[PDB]
């Protein structure tokens, strides 16, 4: 992750968005310290250890030395050490790789959150159109590439005005089209607005959020939260 | 011992405690809350003035509260804690009872209140448990104390674990009092129910 991209993820929170970025660790020891420090704030919480490799289906793939999964739930900081040790410096295999192997040199240590709904949402520069387009689906867990090829009308597509950007009516209906009601409608609007602010302020070619989730905070407020945000140029 | 050193000892010996993180300025208080939103977005915060306790919704509220604490009636640091869902507050201590000549465990379902006041007006609801310093506390004693506090399920064993860890701090530090007020039954962010020490006091 170069400075250009990392400075963009930061803008998500600046422009009103809500996102979990976790924290990067380049060693299993550091992975353990992260989880340990987090237990000082939310004792007894669980953790999610995510292998940081540029490849999809991490949660599906497997490791060369017996372990299963690129996204793993951990109960303690020691389990975080164990998992991270099997990831950092080893090859991960997914559909993207068949069996070529993809070497992992770092992990994300994330607090385990309660996820109520999962969505996919991206903002792309459509060259054939010469404008931005918001693409979203409520299948949530199935990933975009699968849904697009195998389901025609599952996707919500919204062309965006270059001068005006998205409109509240556009974003409100989209929030509604994703099954959101109550306060979560406006919360989603604010987050997508933030995502587009980033998309345009950074001359980005794609802003991908997978999952865009309805979560519960430790004190059980229901809020929109961006996971595993990705930006391209 | 100070509160931050006490909670450190409790975790070493197998206890669960919320330590928060210390800030010596309102600015640093805001940064702590900010970084915490990277792990549990949308969470709330508790701000405790240190040598009084307020709930904050944003890192900016955390700044405002810390600004009214640090440098005022004199407080010069704050602990910034993630706001945790709390189901029950208990009191628990381990005291060297001189009259009986042995350690004693004192516990109440009346967490948040001073033990002097609770015993004065509700002597009925204090659980005393003398400890044989040779064999220390037995797991049999601790299971009853847990049941007598209205605990069932995994919380009963979780309570034994934490109380055992507290006795170790008492025994190993040769302390005259280890006091947890409140000792809470909380819910983790994924709704697991566990025991947690929120405050600790160790006397010598
Ligand atoms: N911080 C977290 N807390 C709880 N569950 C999480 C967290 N991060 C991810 N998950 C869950 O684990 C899944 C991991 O999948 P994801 O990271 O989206 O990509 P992949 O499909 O490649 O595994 C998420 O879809 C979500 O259901
Ligand atoms: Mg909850």
């Amino acid at each position: 992750m170069n400075i250009h991209e990392w400075q963009s993820k930061q803008l998500i929170q600046k422009y009103g968005g809500r996102a979990q970025s976790g924290e990067v660790a380049f060693s299993p020891e550091r992975s353990r310290d992260i989880a340990k420090k987090l237990w000082n704030q939310f004792p007894g919480c669980k953790f999610v250890v995510k292998a940081q490799v540029l490849a999809g289906g991490r949660g599906k793939g497997h490791w060369e030395h017996g372990m299963q999964g690129g996204v793993k739930l951990a109960k303690t900081p020691e389990e975080v050490y164990e998992i991270a040790n099997e990831m950092i410096g080893h090859k991960l295999i997914t559909k993207q790789t068949g069996a070529k192997g993809i070497n992992c040199n770092k992990v994300m240590v994330c607090g385990a959150v309660k996820i109520l709904k999962e969505f996919y949402l991206s903002i792309l520069l459509d060259r054939a159109m010469g404008c931005p387009v918001i693409i979203a689906t409520s299948q949530g867990g199935m990933g975009i590439e699968e849904v697009a090829q195998k389901c025609p009308e599952c996707l919500f597509k919204v062309p965006i005005s270059v001068k005006n950007g998205p409109t509240n009516e556009q974003l409100v209906k989209l929030a509604k089209d994703l099954g959101l009601e109550g306060d979560l409608v406006q919360d989603c609007v604010d987050n997508v607005k933030a995502l587009y602010q980033v998309f345009d302020k950074c001359d980005s070619t794609m802003v991908e959020i997978n999952p865009l989730g309805v979560i519960e905070t430790p004190t059980d407020e229901k809020v929109i939260c961006c996971f595993d945000a990705k930006i391209a140029f």
